[PDB]
């Protein structure tokens, strides 16, 4: 009988069995969906599964996917995809995310930013950074970037949530991909009749004039974006606020030392764990080793990219958050499929310690932090709320 994995742990808690495991041989576990998996914990093994092409993302072999949803994970865009076909397909993207192009966006990101904080304060202290800032400003972000306005974001909130919620259904999962293409059929009708300087108008040019991509594969390029955009840095933004309250000297470092918020923000992305459960499994194309055992063909292997980022060999010390720390994480991931968004979540990220030091160096928690709210079915881990005070 198997060691089942995710392991118990609450908030951003790191729990101590990976410091019995990073001593041992490759684990095998069991999931809660699924065929079992080995387990790569070690920095090393990690980026071997998320970039040698002796691991591939789909299961070609009647595998069942490891998995924490009830419904597999499967569609048209990028994680279905292994080199060079995802190479292809993500390249009609790749122009547009850059760090030249994201750096153009430096200026848009702190003037939402901006306006957020000033609902926020405008609300009266204490008040809910997630409703105020950790959900609009990402979501806004992306949303201009592709065309999206306003009055629709919550759609695409609760699409990104289905999909990220681990009690979703193949139904569920129909309900969402029904809707979403209803919805991004009227975009792309919209948008062959009036044209856009927008990312669905790069994408309805890429299908219709050259030929570059197929309607299927144009829808399945948004739904990435707007199902990975924003959910992601808003859980990010409020778990980067609330290590940094907790510590005695809160935002001080980076009020002094403005400079140092890049180095912070990815010390963070090091320790934080985000996820809940685990990425893509990813499945072994031919017999290989790792960490003392022999992985067959077609067995899965999950990239635990948390515990890469507290290896004990790359990272002396790596429980503690050392904002001055100096070896490249893996919570972007790494090889193929590493966060297409990397700059634009670093970009807004780096945005969000600038706003806030800038404005509130006093910020603290509006609530005993062991009243804290720690979501419990997603995806990801965060909070309901994050009440800040100034
Ligand atoms: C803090 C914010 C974010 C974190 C921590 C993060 C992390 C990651 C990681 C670790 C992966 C790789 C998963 C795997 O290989 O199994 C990934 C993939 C991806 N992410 Fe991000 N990400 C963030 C923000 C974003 C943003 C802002 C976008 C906006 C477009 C985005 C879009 C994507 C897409 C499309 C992929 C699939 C890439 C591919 O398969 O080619 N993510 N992300
Ligand atoms: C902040 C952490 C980042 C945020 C990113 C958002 C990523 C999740 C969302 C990414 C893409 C997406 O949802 N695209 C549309 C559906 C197509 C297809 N069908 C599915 O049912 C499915 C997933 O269900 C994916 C789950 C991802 C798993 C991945 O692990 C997450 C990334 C995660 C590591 C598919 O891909
Ligand atoms: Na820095």
């Amino acid at each position: 009988e198997l060691l089942t994995f995710p392991f118990a742990s609450t908030g951003l808690e790191f729990p101590p069995v990976y410091h019995e495991l990073y001593q041992q041989r490759l684990t095998k576990v069991r999931l809660p969906y699924g065929d079992d998996a080995y387990l790569a914990i070690r920095y090393a093994d990690v980026k071997t599964v998320l970039s040698d092409s002796r691991f591939s993302i789909v299961a070609s072999l009647g595998q069942d996917q490891p998995r924490t949803r009830a419904g597999a994970r499967v569609g048209n865009g990028l994680f279905s995809l292994d080199p060079p076909q995802h190479s292809r397909l993500r390249s009609v993207l790749g122009r547009d995310f850059t760090p030249r192009r994201v750096e153009k966006l430096r200026e848009r990101v702190r003037e939402l930013t901006d306006q957020c904080l000033d609902r926020m304060e405008a609300a009266g202290s204490p008040a809910d950074l997630v409703a105020h800032l950790a959900v609009p400003m990402p979501t806004a972000v992306v949303c201009e970037m592709m065309g999206v306005p306003e009055p629709d974001h919550h759609l695409f909130w609760g699409w990104a949530e289905t999909i990220l919620s681990n009690d979703t259904t193949p139904d569920d999962l129909i309900r969402r991909y029904q809707e979403f293409t209803a919805y991004m059929g009227a975009m792309v009708e919209e948008r062959r009749a009036r044209p856009t300087d927008d990312m669905f108008g790069m994408l309805v040019r890429a299908c219709d004039e050259e030929g570059r991509i197929t309607e299927i594969e144009m829808h399945a390029l948004a739904s990435d974006l707007l199902s990975a955009g924003f959910v992601s840095t808003a859980h990010q933004i409020a778990n980067f606020t609330a290590m940094l309250l907790a510590r005695p000297e809160r935002l001080q470092p980076l009020v002094d030392k403005p400079e140092q918020i890049p180095a912070a923000v990815e010390e963070l992305m090091r320790h934080v764990p985000i996820l809940s459960g685990f990425s893509f499994p990813r499945y072994a194309t031919e017999d290989l080793e790792m960490s003392g055992v022999t992985v067959r063909r077609g067995e899965a292997v999950i990239p635990v990219i948390a515990a890469a980022n507290r290896d004990p060999d790359v990272y002396p010390d790596a429980g503690r958050l050392d904002l001055e720390r100096n070896l490249p994480h893996l919570g972007f991931g790494q090889g193929p499929h590493f966060c297409i968004g990397a700059h634009l979540a670093r970009v807004e990220l780096q945005v969000v310690l600038e706003a806030l030091t800038e404005r509130f160096p006093d910020l603290r928690f509006g609530i005993p932090e062991n009243a804290l709210k720690w979501k419990r079915g997603h995806f990801m881990n965060g909070l309901h709320e994050l009440p800040v005070a100034w």
